[PDB]
């Protein structure tokens, strides 16, 4: 393995066990396990305990919610290792279908996987404000159209030629910012909305969403290179500025944690930035609950789930999943 910098407190949520243990009900449900080695491979994932230090402060229905998130984002994804992740236009007839639960019903004929992110959605908005949801989705419309993108990358044969590149490319499909916003609808709180569009708290989600993927590119670094993909950081590295494979990875490590760095000083300035757009009491509270709930829990969340994943230590099984 290889160690990386997060000065943050690692949190489990203290209802795990049972999230772990009824995990399979839901996607069973909903169609989108649907034998038993699939139910296996499903939980060597190691979806709910992800969830659960993601969503520390949830239990119940709310950790419940959060574990389905986890097990549909992954099972979602995997509909794009194969032929349909080198089409932008497959890609994009499957994420048309699922993005359009955003915006009224499915109809029926939609394939699992949609209705299961409808199903997530109903219950990500419901008792959040109309303003809540609006954003949420945006952030969801920005993830589909990341897969797109991606498709048409690998089509076109425009490998990413710079960190610059990729990153403008990964912070959308790395899909963290949807990921905290479901921190928000666990513990039953908005960070105020002028908040999360300030200038610090933009920079603090950012850092949030490139640990993620920084850190997600060395754990996933040997699959990737058996497959022969090059948009990955380390191979991006390589090519951008000509250097090994070791130098690449202690760039990313470095970086890691020149990011963690400012990361704690970007929280400092917060009781500043409340001032600043006169938050009131209530407010300072739920900025608080944010920091320390939804944007310290990703970074730290996934830096304890990348190293023990089943992800990282039958192709196609999983199409049935996006047949309508
Ligand atoms: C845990 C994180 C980062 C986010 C919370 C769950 C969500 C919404 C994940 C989005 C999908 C994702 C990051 C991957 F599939 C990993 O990237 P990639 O497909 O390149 O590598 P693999 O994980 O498939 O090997
Ligand atoms: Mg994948
Ligand atoms: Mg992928
Ligand atoms: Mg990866």
């Amino acid at each position: 393995d290889v160690d990386f910098h997060i000065p943050l407190p690692g949190r489990q949520s203290p209802d795990h066990a049972r999230a772990e243990a009824e995990q399979l009900a839901w996607p069973r449900s909903l169609g989108l396990i649907r034998s038993d080695a699939a139910a296996e491979r499903h939980l060597r994932g190691g979806y709910a305990d992800l969830a659960s230090r993601f969503y520390p402060h949830a239990t119940g229905a709310d950790l419940d919610l959060g574990v389905d998130l986890m097990s549909w984002a992954f099972l979602f994804d995997d509909l794009f290792d194969g032929p349909r992740g080198e089409n932008p236009e497959d890609t994009k007839q499957l994420t048309d279908q699922v993005a359009a639960a955003l915006d009224g019903p499915l109809p029926d004929t939609a394939p699992p996987i949609a209705h299961g992110f409808a199903d997530i959605w109903r219950r990500t908005c419901e008792g959040m404000t109309p303003a809540w949801c609006a954003r949420s989705a945006r952030h969801w419309r920005n993830y589909f159209d990341g897969y797109v993108d991606e498709a048409e990358s690998r089509f076109w044969n425009a490998p990413c030629d710079s960190a610059a590149q990729y990153l403008a490319m990964r912070r959308h499909t790395i899909g963290v910012q949807p990921t905290v916003d479901l921190a928000e609808r666990a513990g039953r709180f908005e960070v105020p909305h002028r908040v999360f569009d300030s200038a610090v708290m933009s920079a603090m989600l950012q850092i949030a969403v490139d640990v993620n993927l920084l850190l997600n590119d060395i754990a996933s670094l040997e699959k990737e290179e058996a497959r022969g993909e090059q948009n990955n950081m380390v191979m991006i590295l390589r090519r951008e500025h000509g250097w090994s494979k070791s130098r690449s990875v202690s760039h990313m490590q470095n970086e890691v944690r020149a990011r963690l760095e400012q990361y704690l000083l970007l929280e400092s300035c917060l009781p500043k930035v409340g001032e600043i757009y006169q938050l009131d009491t209530a407010e300072r509270e739920a900025l608080e609950r944010y920091r320390t709930d939804a944007v310290r829990t990703v970074i730290r969340g996934s830096y304890d789930w990348h190293r023990s994943s089943g992800r990282y230590d039958a192709q196609g099984y999983l199409e049935e999943l996006g047949s309508s």
